[PDB]
């Protein structure tokens, strides 16, 4: 059988009642935006606009002083700094509209709860979950914060499937599912199928998530 076949199978020789866990995936994706996810978020930003209007809001941030950038296309990261400066109230709202982004990398949140240490709880979830830490003890973010890069990319694109760990996530319908290895690997075997991981592999002919499939 052809190897997208070999994998339909694979996916069918779960029961999936058996799940270690599973996650409602438009819940998933309403808690955490994509941009809360991605390993890019936490690197600087500053490409995406004019370097004379970063400049300028540098010397903003650096001394709440000076010469306005005039680019629209810095509206946002202008009005968070100016709001610093001032000490104007950013409420939730204009976090959750935002872009989320600081032009310096990681969240304009996570730089306003540096400010402002008791807004911690109420503005975390406009926060990369790379900056939490997780006083909350939530299990779902727990889950998130332990992925390497390829398996959150993988969540990140809505993959069908991805190796977690130990654990294989799997989509189904409305949720991912996550097993355990004693009932993964053997399903691999059953189809007929071996794989090698993204991050590993020299040839990735027939890619799902980060799982590069091959025949047994």
């Amino acid at each position: 059988p052809s190897l997208p076949e070999r994998i339909d199978t694979f996916t069918e020789l779960f029961n999936y009642e058996v799940a270690l866990k599973s996650y409602d995936i438009r819940i998933l994706q309403s808690n955490y935006p994509t941009k809360l996810l991605s390993p890019d978020s936490l690197l600087p930003q500053t490409s995406d606009y004019p370097l004379k209007d970063i400049q300028q809001l540098y010397s903003l941030a650096n001394t709440c002083r000076g010469k306005l950038p005039l680019s629209p296309l810095i509206t946002e990261p202008l009005v968070f700094t100016r709001a610093i400066c001032k000490g104007t109230q950013l409420t939730p709202r204009w976090f959750s509209r935002s872009g989320l982004i600081h032009p310096g990398g990681g969240t304009y949140a996570a730089r306003y709860v540096e400010k402002y240490p008791e807004l911690r709880p109420k503005l975390a979830q406009y926060m990369h979950i790379k900056e939490r830490d997780n006083e909350e003890g939530d299990e779902l973010l727990e889950s998130l914060q332990n992925m390497d890069d390829d398996a959150i990319n993988a969540l990140i694109a809505g993959a069908s499937m991805f190796i977690e760990g130990k654990e294989m996530w799997l989509r189904r319908g409305d949720r991912y599912f996550v097993f355990s290895k004693d009932v993964w690997q053997e399903n691999v075997a059953n189809a007929g199928l071996s794989y090698t991981l993204a991050s590993q592999s020299k040839s990735c002919f027939v890619k799902r998530g980060n799982i590069c499939w091959d025949v047994e």
